[PDB]
């Protein structure tokens, strides 16, 4: 019973948290087996964050120069080198730590959580969604870049995100682990709008078949739509296009509360037309979109 | 930038989760120090939830009859008691990874992260608040009793609720780790309404502070007002009366903002009164309760 913005637990990715400090700068790392993940920007002056040229200013940049503590212990720093948008710190140690890992770049609409640091020291765990204009909606200030999101399958730890920006609206970008950003946001302080910020479809149908599930069924209506027909719809209040993979994702949702997924996109269409009347719906007044069909089952089934 | 409900990290609490089987029903238990906590309803049987005697039923049980797993690896029961509606079973060995802890009762208005457990293992992490009728609006199904929320300040966590029963309402009820239930809750499958659900008031203005913090000021109005007047509005909505300690309490949101409590009340008034409009704060379309002052300065200011 109940259903809520639920988090993986963060005590593996804990573990790897590391503080990087190179010149008068300060962010977080991540630390799996002999290397330390941290965003490039940790070498970048306040004079050249405009135009920064990160293959020049690492030239400037030896292996002493990157200060990595692990709690209050020091690691060695034996090797440096830049992925893209990140900078690997190759290390004395492997970090003792280190839980199975694997680093994955998300599509937008894909959920994952956050753990967000300063200094090295996680200050909470929160949950993300990859939105569709590759921005993401965290709770980030300045030092926490450098924090990481991820998913969690049983004892495999896929990191997927590394926060690296806050645009001029107080949306945040980053890359995945090999460096490479999510969307088209570069590392540099510059005019860098995000684009329209759409409705993730399939994870609101998701977490509507929650809801049923939840005893939440006052919008379950008598009626169905066409794929084609609620994608007029989706379009009109900016809504993510519904296709058959998305209908064949929610299929195990389908099958459990025997409301067929074109009865569903019929319900959240009426819902789009009328609005909720001042109704909620799981103790939200709007629709929520940052649950995808996932983890509706995994948290409606109890997945460990 | 941002602003989520966010959780503490969970690892010093996933240190501590075991699992713990009476008979044929296992739940979650608790490994402080050489002593594990559990839920006492393990112990009953499904022929005798509706009018179960523990002390009686106690009887019946032997050390060697609580087994505790913690991982995939045994725990030896050397001693068992039962204080209020929690059992403690003395283990042969202290849990290595024994974070430092305190037991605390909470009052209803504060929050507090759940670290939803099966069979020992953590499933997920979320935050919560003891609601004004001592129920939590959680996310449990069958076996994750003995799950328990908690609050951490740097290195201590401070333990305030184990997951005992879920209401035929679909909310939650628990103990502290001295095994008091919050609310008038008891361990018995038998008839317990919950009272009303009203609003945390302070909890509102936090957040309302935390939109100011964060850009979202449409809803600052030109209007002001007294603590009494609020308070019938306050009464008229079910939220919880506002008190000269709960001003006091938002003092530092009042300073750094340069926003009044009296005027936050008057928009929140406002709010009440009219509504909103279609529009939204902080991404949510409805007043959110379940951040306390506290929270909001710890997340708008980074503490780790
Ligand atoms: C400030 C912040 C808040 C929340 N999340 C992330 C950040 N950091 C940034 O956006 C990085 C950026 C940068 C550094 C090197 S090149 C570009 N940033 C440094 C801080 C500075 O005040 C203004 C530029
Ligand atoms: C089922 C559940 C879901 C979410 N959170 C908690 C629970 N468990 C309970 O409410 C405990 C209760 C009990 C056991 C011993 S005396 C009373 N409960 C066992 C399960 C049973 O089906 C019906 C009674």
């Amino acid at each position: 019973s109940g259903f809520r913005k639920m988090a993986f637990p963060s005590g593996k990715v804990e573990g790897c948290m590391v503080q990087v400090t190179c010149g008068t700068t300060t962010l977080n790392g991540l630390w799996l087996d002999d290397v330390v993940y941290c965003p490039r920007h940790v070498i970048c002056t306040s004079e050249d964050m405009l135009n920064p040229n990160y293959e020049d200013l690492l030239i400037r940049k030896s292996n002493h120069n990157f200060l990595v503590q692990a709690g209050n212990v020091q690691l060695r720093v034996i090797g440096h080198s830049m992925q893209n948008c990140v900078l690997k710190l190759k290390v004395d140690t492997a970090n003792p730590k280190t839980p199975k890992y694997k680093f994955v770049r998300i599509q937008p609409g894909q959920t994952f959580s956050v753990l967000a640091c300063y200094n090295g020291s996680p200050s909470g765990v929160y949950q993300c969604a990859m939105r569709p204009n590759f921005t993401i909606k965290g709770s980030f200030l300045n030092g926490s870049c450098g924090s990481v999101g991820f998913n969690i399958d049983y004892d495999c730890v896929s990191f997927c995100y590394m926060h690296h920006m806050e645009l001029p609206t107080g949306v945040h970008a980053g890359t995945d682990l090999e460096g490479n950003f999510y969307g088209p946001f570069v590392d540099r302080q510059t005019a860098q709008a995000a684009g329209t910020d759409t409705t993730i479809t399939v994870n609101v149908l998701a977490w509507l078949y929650a809801a049923v599930i939840n005893g939440d069924r006052w919008f379950l209506n008598r009626f169905t739509t066409t794929l084609n027909d609620f994608n007029l719809v989706a379009m009109k209040y900016n809504y993510e296009p519904l296709t058959q993979d998305h209908v064949d994702i929610l299929g195990p949702l389908s099958a459990q509360t025997g409301i067929a997924v074109l009865d569903m996109c019929a319900s959240l269409k009426e819902l789009l037309q009328n609005g909720m009347n001042g109704r909620t719906i799981l103790g939200s007044a709007l629709l929520e979109d940052e649950f995808t069909p996932f983890d509706v089952v995994r948290q409606c089934s109890g997945v460990t």
